[PDB]
């Protein structure tokens, strides 16, 4: 199924939480940030 995992690429392309438990997500391409539905997890990048 499309169940995501906490997969950390060195800087971006990934989703993670900071010490406060709040998620932040970046995609490596432009080092862009999103407002897209909070997801601490990661199907790589899909509808998880």
């Amino acid at each position: 199924g499309s169940k995501p995992k906490t997969i950390v690429l060195p800087p971006n392309w990934k989703t993670a939480r900071d010490p406060e438990g709040k998620i932040y997500y970046y995609h490596v391409i432009t080092r862009q940030t999103q407002w897209d539905p909070p997801t601490w997890e990661s199907p790589g990048d899909d509808a998880s």
